[PDB]
């Protein structure tokens, strides 16, 4: 339900063509055909040579995820992250109306500002948070800086998220898992679909369990 | 109000005797006194050569930290962190009593759960956030992995943090500065003050501004 | 030494990461004067600097010395495949002695060597890769163990990938006049191997 | 036949109570029998591996070769402070010939180079370091050029500082029989290097 979208990636001869300068083998090459694509995968696969997959570069652009969520993604430290900040985007919930009472309009009018779970509880709690951060935001017009320690988990961020091959597979791998948590085995679902369909055989096998 | 304890600390003299070993200068070295400290301090400082300090490694536990400020930490990616796990140690809420009415009692009990910042308003939403968390985990029974999507980000988390001297001079820098989120130049003088006064004169100018 | 730039990220990947924090697209002016002096202002704000990590570059380099190649890969936030002498030192298993060190064998000892600016080292490394030479054809000795006698002037080949903050850092460290010549010449081709679109944000790094 | 000390190292509990943290379990411990295995078992699980990087080493490594350290420099999650070629060269301007080759002069060029398994390139190494040797001492040329006529052979000395996650990559990596022989010998002098209470952390990476 999050939006992935991959806004540029490095062409796939960027990566055999580094391979091949390894062994100097440019002779065996057949001009980025698919001798050159297995290529990338058999090498690439063996560990001690998985460094070559380094040079493949991927920049998305990631819309919906929880901050919750964002706790997670921060922990994989070989990337580049360019988040939405609430220390000075908290104003966009001055201009909006209450979200109270509860009712199927303010529960979908929430879902702009909130990631909802399956459970409907558990979003009600939410929105009941989001309502109170409108309020010290809107009526009392507290500081962004103080005001954000009443936001709730489920607050939806924006980021630029930029991440090698190589850091792409661990990530996909890691987050994938059935131990994963649930928004997390979506985005690793949500990155892969992102990827351009020419490369996506290079990470197919890591979201396999 | 937040607790930040040094385990442990590379002795200085191993970054003495990794500077002498590029230039061979074992010859004017003093046991790692007066000579080798001037020498730390100098070389280090030049940025050309800061790699030697990157021998000295700082054992950390933190305690009092919100989930709001552990972003922002998370964010520095040359460090190691073991945090407390939401996903497995919620279940903490299950056994304590409702935080409702907010008397002052029951204030002084949310603390222990939650970070308070400075504003009364804020803390009451913080605290309403935290009962509806309670509720949802002791009254409804629901799983740790939906029930964190209404968690505050005031609430406490406690983390075992490790740091190299180059990078922890990186981070000092950057969150005691003006523009950096109140609790997190809280932190910055909480981890500077944690260190060994020996040590401390490789940090102190981070925190000049 | 060749550099050649094989790929590079287009500059509003960087312009849209930077508006992204602060939610400021309404102030686009979709990749035009605004959004490339933003990426310079705000880029070279050091809090904010990690939004240059999402500009990335591949080189190719060739005809670096082993040397060179040595504080090269001190820099570890960095990509690189590097030509393997324990695999590719049969090169010299065809070639025609380089002895004598006439002109004509100096020429083709470029091919495997750099020359620096003393013409009794340059002899020094042609008779070090004789030597070398010697180890592999005359007496059919393993990559392994002939490797240990070559000299450190000897060429090597790699493809590079960095980031354009991580770029930034190793411009500027090794186009100072503390370091190495070739490293200097190293920064320089880099440098200039940039799209002249990319230029300004790495200029100010070799200014010294 | 390199020599590896460990000058210090971060004591197990410090793991063991990272480990805790996640759980908040310290209710259980003990860095007793619980502990210990609580962290071979739990640092194995690769999503907690990173309980591993609270362990740091740092280590001195004398008589590495300068063609191992081009191998050691790739494992970019580690600090290292190299003794400087261009700085230290120096030290070969006062040494006497180390021709012709017998015995004796043979023994006295191994205080500066590594030596393998076959003579013949034994020698050419040390052709190699007397032609480095002349370029110095006769010729007073500067260590920035002379450096390009070293041999990889050529000793070095380092401060090596790594965490223990990065040390279980190195020495499963290094200790496999498709690595360089003297990394061979290097990964077993770091593991022997350990101390001995450590050691249970890294024995498995050396089974191949
Ligand atoms: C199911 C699950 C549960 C988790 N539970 C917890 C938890 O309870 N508490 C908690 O604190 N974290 C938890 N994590 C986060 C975890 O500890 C990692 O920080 C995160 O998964 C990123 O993994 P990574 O280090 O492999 O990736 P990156 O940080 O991107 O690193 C990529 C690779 O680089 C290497 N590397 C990077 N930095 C270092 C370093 N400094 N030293 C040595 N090697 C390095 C490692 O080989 C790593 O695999 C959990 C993760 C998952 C998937
Ligand atoms: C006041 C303030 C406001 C901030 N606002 C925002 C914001 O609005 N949005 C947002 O997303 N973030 C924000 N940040 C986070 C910031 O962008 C950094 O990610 C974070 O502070 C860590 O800094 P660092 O990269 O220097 O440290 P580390 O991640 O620990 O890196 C240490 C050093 O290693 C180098 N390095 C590490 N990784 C790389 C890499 N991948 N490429 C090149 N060099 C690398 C850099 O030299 C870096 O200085 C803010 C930080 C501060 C202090
Ligand atoms: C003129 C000159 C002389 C030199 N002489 C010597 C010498 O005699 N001996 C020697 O050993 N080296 C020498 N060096 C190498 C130098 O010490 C660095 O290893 C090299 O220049 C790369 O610098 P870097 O670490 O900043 O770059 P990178 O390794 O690419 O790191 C980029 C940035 O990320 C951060 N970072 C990366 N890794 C870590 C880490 N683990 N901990 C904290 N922060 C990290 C740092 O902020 C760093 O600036 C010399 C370099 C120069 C330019
Ligand atoms: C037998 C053998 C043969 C080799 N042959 C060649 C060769 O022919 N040519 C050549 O160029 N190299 C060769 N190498 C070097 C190899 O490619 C690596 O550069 C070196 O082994 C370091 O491995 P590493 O990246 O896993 O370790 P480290 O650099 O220490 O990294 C530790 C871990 O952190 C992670 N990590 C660190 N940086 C990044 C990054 N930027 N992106 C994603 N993940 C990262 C990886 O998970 C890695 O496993 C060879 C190595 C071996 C052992
Ligand atoms: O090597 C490439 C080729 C294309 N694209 C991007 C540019 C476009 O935004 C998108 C679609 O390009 P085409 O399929 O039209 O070439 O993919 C890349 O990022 N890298
Ligand atoms: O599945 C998990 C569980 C934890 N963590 C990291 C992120 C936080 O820094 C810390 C606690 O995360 P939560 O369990 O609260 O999500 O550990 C993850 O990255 N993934
Ligand atoms: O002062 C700041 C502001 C932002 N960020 C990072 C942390 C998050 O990943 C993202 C947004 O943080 P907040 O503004 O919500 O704190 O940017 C910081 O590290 N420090
Ligand atoms: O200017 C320098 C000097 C040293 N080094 C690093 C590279 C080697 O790892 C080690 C010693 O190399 P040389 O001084 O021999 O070049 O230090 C550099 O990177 N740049
Ligand atoms: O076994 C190897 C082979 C290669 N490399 C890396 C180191 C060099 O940067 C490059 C080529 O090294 P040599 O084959 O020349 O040793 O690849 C290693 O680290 N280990």
């Amino acid at each position: 339900f999050m939006e992935v979208i991959c806004k540029h990636y490095t062409p796939l001869d960027i990566a055999s063509q580094a391979i091949r300068t390894c062994w100097q083998s440019f002779e065996y090459s057949d001009d980025g055909g698919c001798k050159d694509k297995e290529l990338i995968h058999r090498v690439g696969n063996i560990f001690r040579h998985s460094s070559t997959l380094e040079h493949l570069y991927y920049n998305f652009e990631i819309k919906g995820l929880s901050r919750g969520a964002l706790q997670e993604l921060s922990r994989h430290r070989i990337a580049s992250l360019s988040v939405k900040s609430s220390r000075y985007t908290l104003r966009e919930l001055k201009e909006v109306e209450s979200f109270l009472p509860l009712n199927e309009t303010n529960l979908e009018r929430a879902r702009e500002f909130l990631v909802f779970v399956d459970n409907e509880k558990v979003n009600a709690m939410s929105v009941l948070a989001l309502e109170n951060l409108r309020v010290l935001l809107s009526e009392h017009n507290i500081k962004n800086d103080l005001a954000k320690y009443a936001m709730p988990e489920s607050y939806k961020t924006h980021l630029a998220y930029s991440i090698n091959a190589r850091s792409l597979q661990n990530l996909l791998t890691l987050r994938s898992s059935n131990k994963a948590l649930k928004e997390m085995q979506d985005l690793a679902k949500a990155l892969f679909d992102a990827l351009p369909g020419e490369h996506q055989y290079l990470f197919e096998d890591c979201l396999k369990h």
